[PDB]
């Protein structure tokens, strides 16, 4: 069957529904079903819950291919396969309750915005989390919080049932991601469903040795990269018959600059994923040096993708300002992705610390 091939087929479906995806701020049910049937929304869950436990380079290649069809759809894949890693941090019994037998699609917001009081058998958590991508089609939301007075934050596995989904996702781009805010109000969480990411996974296999904050950052890079490739596709198709635009010296120098910039960002992206994947098979934890390279490459990929899409948009000139032009949505989507905290310009400083052998807190690298 081959999941990469299914990803490319689903990308073409996402492209054909892209007007409706943006209009409704959500993926159509038929597209969620395709994604679910191909295993893409649970690809990185462990084999014990009937899931592919797909290697991370393959999973990220799948996210990128769907993003080339539609950036919001690919982003949904990115967040679902990142969230799905946390299924490996649940004790066997709550894992089987929420995800057993092919069940459960996860969303996740890592920021520790909740406050959790400890009680008999569990905790009581309240808080509000912005930018919950995929909450429209997920069952479970992993959310970060502080438990009692601890200074190391925790994660609680909430059911969408007990949450209030507010209609707040009115944004420049990535509209289909429906990344609304979610509110918990005195929700009880059994102990079964509270953990620290910093204690490591219950399932101790290579996919879960792969750095989990690195993977999060890389999945945004994958969606950005797939969006940018689609923008170059759009410009090349326009330039042949616009009068021509293609026959003109600045256009080809710019097309050449963009193609080599994107190719170079893409090549570094997969080179560092493959190198970290190899050492994820070794006894010791993946070193800080390797984790540093994953974050460098993720940020570079998102920022280069934005530069590339901006250049294509600019070359299209008067065509791309109109709502019916494909480059306009790529532009809007690319400059929503650059705002994410895992891959913004500020995320260059800590990985620069490491490079310069300076004292650094690398707990979330």
């Amino acid at each position: 069957t081959e999941i990469e091939i299914l990803a490319e087929k689903i990308a073409r479906w996402a492209r054909a529904r892209s007007a409706e995806i943006e209009r409704d701020r959500r993926l159509p049910d038929e597209l969620v079903t395709r994604l679910r049937e191909a295993g893409l929304l649970r690809a990185t869950m462990p084999r014990e819950v009937a899931a592919p436990e797909l290697a991370p380079g393959r999973a990220l290649r799948c996210a990128e291919a769907v993003a080339r069809g539609d950036a919001s759809a690919g982003w949904c894949v990115s967040i679902a396969i990142t969230s799905a890693l946390l299924v490996a941090y649940l004790p066997a019994r709550s894992r089987e309750e929420m995800f057993g037998g092919g069940r459960g699609v996860a969303a996740g917001v890592w920021a520790p915005r909740g406050t959790a009081r400890s009680v008999d058998g569990g905790v009581v958590v309240s808080g509000r989390w912005p930018f919950c991508s995929g909450i429209n089609h997920a069952d479970i939301m992993f959310a970060g919080c502080f438990v009692d007075d601890r200074q190391v934050p925790s994660v609680v596995a909430l059911n969408k049932d007990e949450l209030q989904v507010l209609d707040t996702w009115h944004t420049l781009g990535l509209r289909g991601t429906g990344s609304h805010d979610c509110v918990a109000d005195d929700v009880f969480v059994p102990a079964d469903r509270v953990f620290s990411v910093f204690d490591g996974p219950i399932v101790d296999r290579p996919l879960y040795r792969f750095p989990v904050f690195g993977f999060f950052a890389l999945s945004i890079g994958a969606a950005a990269l797939g969006n940018a490739r689609a923008a170059i596709d759009d410009l090349v198709e326009l330039a042949g018959g616009k009068k021509t635009l293609a026959e003109r010296s600045a256009t080809q120098a710019a097309a050449a600059t963009a193609e080599s910039a994107l190719g170079a960002a893409r090549a570094l992206f997969y080179e560092v994923i493959e190198a970290a994947w190899q050492v994820s098979h070794d006894a010791e934890a993946v070193p800080v040096t390797m984790r540093n390279r994953l974050r460098l490459a993720a940020t570079h990929a998102v920022r280069t993708s934005a530069d590339v899409v901006r250049s294509m948009y600019d070359l299209a000139g008067g065509t791309a300002i109109y709502d019916n032009a494909p480059l306009q949505r790529r532009f809007r989507d690319a400059f929503t992705a650059t705002a994410h905290f895992q891959v913004n310009e500020a995320s260059r400083e800590l990985p620069g610390r490491v490079l310069l052998d300076q004292p650094a807190d690398v707990s979330m690298l």
